[PDB]
């Protein structure tokens, strides 16, 4: 279903879900089914060849590209709507949360980003906001919600040529936040803040990190590594014992993590 004279013949647009192109909550008039439609003005003029590739591939942990419509002046990417809820909301509400839970989340993100990297796509915008649950179910998978300061790799902030390794840094930062509930870099000045990011200066500070395993800390260090050449790839991280083995702990750390999430990501 490529061609439309007017997209409103197809969809009832309801709520804006994000702008940057715009993403709108939409209902297919013929079926009543809901989607997230990314509206892209044609003015932003390779792209059609790439969309044509991903339209045929469904990854368990990535929002699906379900359909594409073309109007006289716009391109519409009809995306799977993810209704399970936000990542942090779930953790705070759960009342019980362990390293195993964080590891399970990261494992899925690694799977998704590995696939994207294999397809030649660098995400460049990995953050907790882009991670959504498929369903309200207890066992719901997590999914990357969309794809094209504190989460950005040093080589990017340094205006250096960068690669897929920048996503791996972002995964490290997300893993850091999942284990303590606050970001690894923060300061009132942007001078030292950027400098701290540029120098990759972070700490597993007490008391927050006292009950976290050495294995988890090692895992994060391999991803939050200043040198993109030394930085773990997604493949390498997925082989780390914290992900692939049994070193993720089973201690309930919900109290501190949720308290920090509420404080820092209110």
């Amino acid at each position: 279903k490529k061609q439309a004279e007017d997209i409103k013949k197809i969809f009832e647009f309801k709520e804006t879900l994000g702008t940057g192109s715009e993403v709108v909550l939409a209902e297919e008039k013929a079926t009543g089914k809901l989607f997230a439609v990314k509206c892209i003005p044609k003015k932003a003029l390779s792209i059609e060849n790439e969309i044509a590739v991903l339209r045929k591939i469904k990854h368990e942990n990535i929002v699906a590209l379900e359909d594409i419509y073309e109007s006289p002046n716009h391109l519409y990417l009809v995306m799977q709507l993810v209704s399970g809820g936000e990542l942090f909301d779930r953790i705070v509400e759960k009342g019980f949360y362990t390293e195993k839970d964080a590891s399970t989340l990261i494992r899925q993100v690694l799977d998704a980003v590995y696939y994207l990297h294999r397809m030649g796509i660098v995400h460049r915008d990995l953050k907790p906001e882009n991670l959504l649950y498929y369903s309200q179910d207890e066992e719901s998978k997590i999914m990357i919600s969309d794809f094209g300061p504190g989460y950005v790799a040093p080589e990017v902030l340094a205006q250096k040529p960068y690669s897929k390794a920048v996503d791996c840094w972002s995964i490290g930062v997300i893993a850091y936040i999942l284990l303590c509930g606050y970001p690894p870099f923060y300061d009132e000045n942007d001078s030292k803040l950027f400098e701290q990011i540029l120098k990759a200066e972070y700490e597993f500070d007490s008391p927050y990190w006292d009950d976290i395993s050495d294995s988890a800390k090692d895992f994060i260090r391999n991803l939050m590594e200043k040198d993109p050449n030394k930085r773990y790839t997604c493949e390498q991280a997925a082989r780390h014992p914290w992900i692939a083995g049994d070193t993720a702990l089973n201690k309930n750390i919900h109290e501190s993590v949720s308290a920090q999430i509420r404080k820092n990501f209110a």
